[PDB]
C-alpha cells in the first residue's frame, strides 16, 4: 500500500542530530516510517527503480540497512546518507555553495532579514523571519500581496492550545489556524485584518535544520506566482521566483507531484486537503457497493478529482484554479499516478452542469460517458456522504451558501434552500438573485454588489453615509448597463451579499486582492462582538429572504462596526433557519445539512446552529465545504443514480 507523505519521525529526528552517526544533519534522512512517498514515485510498485531514488545507488553501509529485515529503514524505497545521497544546493547571485556551506549560507541570509526560496516536499517555499516587518513587507511587495494571510513555521508547538498541538504534531504535519493571541511574536503584517494565524511545524529534516538553527518563527509561504502553477523543478523555481528570492535552497531529488501543505482548524475542519492525507482513499456510505469506475472532475476553483469504484472513493490532493496558465500538466501527473497506485480505468466521467468551465471542455476531450451534476446539488451530497448518510436515508433539506454555481435552466446560485437526496436536488427557495455589475469583476470590487442591492432594494441609497463614494461616482452608467442587461448576469450569492455589506461598512479595500477578501474581514470584525441586541433582521417573503425590510433596518441601525458586521450574520443566520424550518417541517424532515464555501464561516455556523436545535444538523469537517470537497459529491450522485438503475 502507498501511504501519505510523512513528518520525519522520531527515530530519525535523533539520528539526524546525534554526532557521529554517518547521517547527522543529513537533510535527506528518512525510514521506513517516514519521508516523502506519493511525491518520488514515477510508476507502481513502490521500489526504488521506479521512484526518483533511483538515480542515486546505495553506498554498501546504506544497503546493508536496506536489507535487514529488523532494521528501521528495512526497504526504505528511498534511503540514503550524504556518501550516496542528495545534496543541498545553494544559489544567489554569483554565490554558490553545497551542502552544510548550503545550509549556512541560507541561515545567514534569513538571520539578516531576506528572503529565501526553499525546496519542500511538494514544491518550494518563499520563507523570512516572522517577526521582521521590513521583511515581510518587501516579501509582500515582491509577491503583490498586499493582505493575504502568510502561514509560518514555528521551531515547536509549545503555548498552543492542547487541540492544536495534537494536530500539528501528527504525521500529516497541516498547517493548523489557531488563535492569533497566542502568537505575540508575529508581526501584524503576518494575517492583517483576520483573527487567525496558520502555523506549522518543521516536517521534514531540512526544516527541522533550518528552525533548530533559526529558533524564530519563518513566513513559509507557497513558492508560486500568482495566476501560475507552483513550480517542483529546480529550473521553474529559479525562473518564477529570481524577483522575489534573494537566494535559493534547492537540491537534486525530484519532487514529481505538486503537493501543497494541508490546511486545517484547530477544531479539526479541513480547508485544504493534500500533503500528509493524499493518496488515503475513503469508504463510500452504506449501501454504496460494487460501483463501475467513475472519474469526477469537480470544479474550476481549489479543484480536486475523485476516483470512485467498489464502496470507495479517492480524491486528489488540491490542484488550485483550472483556469491557470497550464495547470493541466500538474493535474494529468496527479490523474496518472493515481490511476497507476489504484490500478483504475474509469467507464464514466462526471463534470459540472456549467458548460462554461475548463473542466468540462477536458471531459469532453476523453471519450467515455460524461454526466452531469448541479454543483449545489455535489456540495450538499458530498456533506451526506461525509456523515455517511446511507443511499436510502431520505430527503434532507439543504443550505448550500457560496459565491456563484450554475444552478438549474442557467441561473446562478449560491445561497439556495434545496430539497436534496443521493438522486435528486429541488429548489426550494434563498437569497433574491441580484445583478453581478459588470460580471467577473463584481467579486473584485465589493461596491459594485453594494450598488446593485441599492438599486433593487434601497430607496434614496444616495443619502447613508455607507453608499457615499459609490454615490460619488457616475454609477449610472453601470445602472444603465444593469437594466440593459449588459454583462450583469442576475445571482442569488451569499458570498456577493456579504461583499456588499463590507463595502457599506468600508472593512476591506475598495478592490481586493484575493477571492472573498471581503468576507474573511467581515467574519473577523464580527468576531470581535459577543452577541448583541439589535433589531435587524431578514424575513421570509414566500420563499425568498425580504432584503428590502433587511437593509432598511440595517442601514438605519448606528451601532459599532463591529456589532453591525455581528447584526449582519445572526439576521441572515436566522432568516434561513425560518426557511429551512417550514420546509422541513412540512415535509417532516428532521435533518438539514449545510455546505458551499461560505459554511466554512464559523459565526454563521454558530448562529445557523443557535436557531435550529429542533433538527439534526450536518455540517463539513473531514472535506473542505467549499469547492475542494466538490469531486466527492459528483461520485457519490453517480453512484446513487447507477445503482438505481437510471438510464
Ligand atoms: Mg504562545
Ligand atoms: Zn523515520
Ligand atoms: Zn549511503
Ligand atoms: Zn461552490
Amino acid at each position: 500500500q502507498i501511504v501519505p507523505d510523512a513528518a520525519t519521525c522520531p527515530a530519525c529526528l535523533a539520528e539526524m542530530n546525534t554526532p557521529g552517526e554517518r547521517r547527522y544533519r543529513y537533510p535527506f534522512i528518512n525510514c521506513t516510517h517516514c519521508g516523502p512517498r506519493f511525491t518520488i514515485i514515477r510508476a507502481m510498485p513502490y521500489d526504488r527503480p521506479f521512484t526518483v531514488m533511483a538515480a542515486f545507488p546505495l553506498c554498501p553501509a546504506c544497503d546493508k540497512e536496506y536489507r535487514d529485515p529488523l532494521d528501521r529503514r528495512f526497504h526504505a524505497q528511498p534511503v540514503a546518507c550524504p556518501e550516496c545521497g542528495p545534496y543541498l544546493e545553494w544559489v544567489s547571485h554569483g554565490e554558490h555553495a553545497e551542502q552544510e556551506a548550503a545550509l549556512q549560507a541560507a541561515i545567514a541570509q534569513l538571520k539578516m532579514g531576506n528572503i529565501v526560496a526553499i525546496k519542500g516536499i511538494g514544491g518550494f517555499h518563499l520563507a523570512c523571519d516572522a517577526r521582521n516587518s521590513n521583511a515581510v513587507a518587501t516579501l509582500r511587495a515582491r509577491k503583490h500581496r498586499p493582505a493575504k494571510p502568510l502561514a509560518v513555521m514555528l521551531p515547536v508547538a509549545d503555548g498552543l492550545p492542547d487541540a492544536a498541538r495534537q494536530l500539528l504534531t501528527t504525521p500529516a504535519a497541516p498547517i493548523v489556524l489557531v488563535d492569533k493571541k497566542y502568537v505575540p511574536e508575529l508581526c501584524d503584517d503576518i494575517a492583517p485584518g483576520l483573527n487567525e494565524v496558520g502555523v506549522m511545524l518543521p516536517a521534514n529534516p531540512l526544516q527541522h535544520l533550518l528552525l533548530q538553527e533559526l529558533q524564530c518563527p519563518l513566513v513559509m509561504t507557497s513558492g508560486n506566482l500568482s495566476g501560475k502553477p507552483p513550480a517542483i523543478s529546480n529550473e521553474q523555481a529559479l525562473e518564477d521566483l529570481q524577483g522575489i528570492a534573494d537566494g535559493f535552497l534547492i537540491h537534486n531529488r525530484d519532487i514529481v507531484q505538486r503537493m501543497d501543505d494541508s490546511v486545517v482548524r484547530e477544531s479539526g475542519e479541513m480547508l485544504r486537503r493534500s500533503r500528509g492525507y493524499v493518496p488515503d482513499a475513503l469508504a463510500l456510505p452504506p449501501g454504496f457497493k460494487n460501483v463501475p469506475p467513475v472519474l469526477c472532475l469537480g470544479a474550476d476553483l481549489k479543484n480536486t478529482f475523485c476516483l470512485v469504484r467498489g464502496e470507495q472513493v479517492v480524491l486528489s490532493q488540491h490542484l488550485g484554479d483550472l483556469s491557470d496558465d497550464g495547470i493541466q500538466t500538474q493535474w494529468r501527473e496527479a490523474l496518472r499516478l493515481m490511476q497507476n497506485i489504484y490500478n483504475f480505468t474509469p467507464q464514466y466521467v462526471v463534470h459540472d452542469a456549467h458548460p462554461g468551465y475548463v473542466s468540462c471542455q477536458w471531459a469532453s476531450e476523453m471519450n467515455l460517458p460524461t454526466q452531469t451534476v448541479l454543483h449545489h446539488h455535489a456540495h450538499a451530497a458530498a456533506c451526506l456522504a461525509e456523515h455517511q448518510w446511507p443511499l436510502d436515508g431520505g430527503d434532507v433539506i439543504a443550505l448550500t451558501l457560496d459565491g456563484i454555481g450554475m444552478g438549474e435552466n442557467g441561473a446562478l446560485w449560491g445561497g439556495e434552500c434545496l430539497r436534496v437526496n443521493y438522486r435528486e436536488c429541488e429548489h426550494l427557495g434563498g437569497l433574491p438573485a441580484v445583478a453581478l455589475p459588470g460580471g467577473d469583476l463584481a467579486a473584485k470590487q465589493p461596491w459594485r454588489n453594494l450598488l446593485a442591492q441599492c438599486l433593487r432594494f434601497v430607496p434614496e441609497w444616495q443619502n447613508y453615509p455607507e453608499t457615499a463614494s459609490v454615490a460619488a461616482a457616475n454609477w449610472s452608467v453601470l445602472a444603465r448597463a444593469i437594466e440593459r442587461g449588459i454583462n450583469a448576469p442576475l445571482a442569488s450569492s451569499c458570498g456577493r451579499l456579504f461583499d456588499a455589506v463590507a463595502a457599506a461598512l468600508g472593512c476591506a479595500p475598495a478592490t481586493l486582492s484575493y477571492e472573498g477578501e471581503a468576507a474573511c474581514a467581515l467574519e473577523a470584525l464580527a468576531a470581535s462582538c459577543d452577541g448583541v441586541t439589535h433589531p435587524v433582521t431578514m424575513p421570509r417573503v414566500d420563499n425568498q429572504l425580504d432584503l428590502a425590510t433587511f437593509w432598511q433596518q440595517w442601514l438605519n441601525w448606528q451601532a459599532p462596526v463591529n456589532q453591525r458586521a455581528w447584526a449582519f450574520h445572526d439576521a441572515l443566520a436566522q432568516g434561513f433557519a425560518a426557511l429551512m424550518r417550514e420546509q422541513a417541517t412540512m415535509r417532516g424532515i428532521t435533518t438539514l445539512v449545510f455546505s458551499g464555501g461560505v459554511i466554512h464561516n464559523r459565526l454563521l455556523r454558530a448562529r445557523l446552529a443557535h436557531y435550529l436545535a429542533d433538527f439534526t444538523l450536518l455540517f463539513p469537517q473531514s472535506l473542505p465545504a467549499g469547492d475542494g470537497g466538490l469531486s466527492l459529491g459528483q461520485g457519490v450522485i453517480a453512484a446513487a443514480r447507477w445503482l438505481a438503475g437510471e438510464v
